[PDB]
């Protein structure tokens, strides 16, 4: 069972959505998403893909033009064997399912190899993450502009009472997790101020 990496883009009230969609339109962090979810180092095999892990109603509220997330392995996770209808969209009844769907349906006798796995989101599947022993990384984009949302991340990895556990890197070590140069310091696209951050918690 390798790492799993979190990745998310929240206010600094911890929200991160609004009438199951984005209060807001940044094209900037949009890129950073795409990149970090499809890089994949040199040095691992050849074959090696990555996978994004996401909950039904992230899945579908992604509008047909974008999903399914390309160059990337999909997987929804639902508590409902309910009609997927993909290219092989694969869907699991939980973290640990999917994570065995993927080593069995990936592995020596595939062509495939499955090299990071990311859990993009939606509320429910990032307190189950948060909850999982292997989640070790969280990639945070952070909006410093407190959006009305009606959706929040289930645990203030940012505030006080966590110091101790959630650990925020260098940028020299976000850049190079990332294998590529990233803005440092805030963005202001539209009116709106972020930066990447990425937490490392102790295992
Ligand atoms: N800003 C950001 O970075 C992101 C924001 N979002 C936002 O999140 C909102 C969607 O709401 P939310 O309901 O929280 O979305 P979720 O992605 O958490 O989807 C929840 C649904 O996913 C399945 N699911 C979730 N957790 C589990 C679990 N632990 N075990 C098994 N199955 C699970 C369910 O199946 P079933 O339906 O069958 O019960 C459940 O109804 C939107 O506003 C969306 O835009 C999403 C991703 C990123
Ligand atoms: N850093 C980071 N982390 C994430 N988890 C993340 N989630 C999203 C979510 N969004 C959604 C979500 C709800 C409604 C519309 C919509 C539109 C487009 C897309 C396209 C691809 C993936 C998500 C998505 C966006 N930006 C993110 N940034």
């Amino acid at each position: 069972q390798k790492s799993l990496t979190l990745i998310v883009a929240l206010t600094t009230s911890y929200g991160i959505g609004r009438s199951n969609s984005l209060p807001w339109k940044l094209k900037k962090e949009i890129s950073y998403f795409k990149r970090v979810t499809s890089f994949v180092p040199t040095f691992d095999s050849f074959e090696s893909m990555n996978v994004v892990l996401m909950g039904r109603k992230t899945w579908e509220s992604i509008p047909l033009q974008f999903r399914p997330l390309k160059g990337r392995i999909n997987v929804v996770i639902t508590r409902n064997e309910s009609l997927d209808l993909g290219n092989g969209i694969h869907s699991a009844k939980s973290l640990d399912h999917a994570l065995e769907l993927l080593y069995r349906t990936y592995g020596s006798e595939s062509s495939v190899q499955i090299n990071r796995i990311f859990v993009i989101g939606g509320a429910q599947l990032y307190k189950a993450a948060m909850d999982h022993p292997k989640l070790d990384r969280i990639m945070a984009t952070i909006i410093y502009k407190d959006i009305h949302c009606d959706v929040f991340f289930p645990l203030k990895f940012r505030d006080k009472e966590w110091s101790s556990v959630w650990k925020k890197e260098k940028h020299s070590d976000l850049e190079s997790w990332v294998g590529t140069k990233v803005p440092h310091g805030k963005i202001n696209e539209d009116g709106f101020d972020y930066e990447f951050e990425m937490w490392t918690r102790d295992l």
